[PDB]
């Protein structure tokens, strides 16, 4: 079996991606936030507090005929951003892109925190990690992707976002025409549940590539690039006028600047993000200060190759029984 969905940027600063994915019969169609950094498939639900609930679409487990309790189980996650869920559980019928998992455990949120509230545009999150990391208990649940596996024709997903635009996440195959050029793999760690890979180096716009290993996980859930702030201060040193600022929560630039590029290595290739991805607008509504894309992770604990890089590639999730990441320019 395969599956293609399309993914849609929730606003103009591609803060986010939702994915439309069919729960239950008879279907209830929700937009959910894949995850490549999680491993809970969450939605606002019935049971959702209703103060918690403005403008989300919810899943009802009563309407569907499929819906089973999971008797006793109950999740709750916390996300890097400070966010957190939390509920009780169902087994239900999911399907993305026309692939159907059977008695896929869907979370059922009873609790969300005030940034989940706060977009509309997110029903919940598909979480696409390792299933090591799932929050059920007292019997952890498989992801999406590991209770499809068996059933794909490759036990693989790509992650094809855009910039301003939509993109494609694919299930159990790897299209050809979606990229440029060869994919290079490279090795993942599960040990922390994350796709986590080392880069091999990078360069800020038309320098020297710096070869260095960086240790990250790739992160389709997280906004923006973090990394190490020897790596975030040699890249804002060529932008005039660009600070880190304490009072806005990391590295802000002049609006009227124009930013160079930022490569890392994946192996012996190199994927290149454009300046104009690393531009994510005025820190508040009409300010001349703008956020910049690229961040220090000294205040994480991991690096977080998030929507920033991935976007500039063809990025395939290969779980087969040694996990590995491949990465195309497109």
């Amino acid at each position: 079996s395969t599956g293609s969905a399309t993914t849609t940027p929730i606003d103009s600063l591609d803060d986010a991606y939702i994915t439309p994915v069919q729960i239950g019969t008879p279907a209830q169609t929700l937009n959910l936030d894949f995850d490549t950094g999680s491993s809970d498939l969450w939605v606002f639900s019935s049971e959702t507090t209703a103060s918690e609930v403005d403008g989300q679409t919810i899943y009802t487990p009563s309407k569907s005929t499929t819906a089973k309790l999971l008797s006793g189980a109950t999740w709750s996650i916390s996300y890097g951003d400070g966010s957190s869920s939390s509920g009780d559980v169902y087994t239900d019928t999911v399907s993305v892109g026309g692939l159907t998992v059977t008695g896929q455990a869907v979370e059922s949120a009873k609790k969300v925190s005030s940034s989940f509230t706060e977009d509309s545009t997110i029903d919940g999150l598909l979480g696409l990690a390792f299933s090591t990391l799932n929050t059920v208990s007292p019997t952890q649940q498989k992801t999406f992707f590991d209770n499809a596996k068996a059933s794909l024709d490759s036990p693989v997903f790509t992650a094809d976002l855009g910039y301003h635009a939509p993109g494609t996440y694919n299930f159990g195959f790897i299209d050809t025409t979606a990229y440029t050029g060869s994919i290079t793999y490279t090795a993942v760690s599960t040990k922390q549940g994350f796709w986590e890979w080392t880069s091999t180096g990078y360069a800020v716009g038309s320098g020297t590539f710096k070869s260095t290993s960086i240790d990250g996980i790739a992160d389709t859930g997280t906004t923006l690039l973090y990394l190490p702030a020897t790596v975030v201060s040699a890249y804002w040193a060529q932008v005039s006028g660009a600070k880190s600022s304490s009072s806005v929560g990391g590295y802000v630039f002049p609006c009227s600047a124009t930013l160079p590029s930022f490569t890392f290595g994946v192996g012996s290739a190199r994927i290149v993000i454009p300046g104009d991805y690393i531009d994510f607008g005025p820190i508040s509504t009409g300010s001349s200060s703008c956020f910049g894309g690229i961040q220090s992770s000294a205040g994480i604990g991991i690096n977080i190759f998030g929507d920033v890089a991935l976007k500039a590639a063809f990025v395939v999730f290969n779980g087969a029984t040694t996990p590995t990441l491949g990465f195309a320019s497109k």
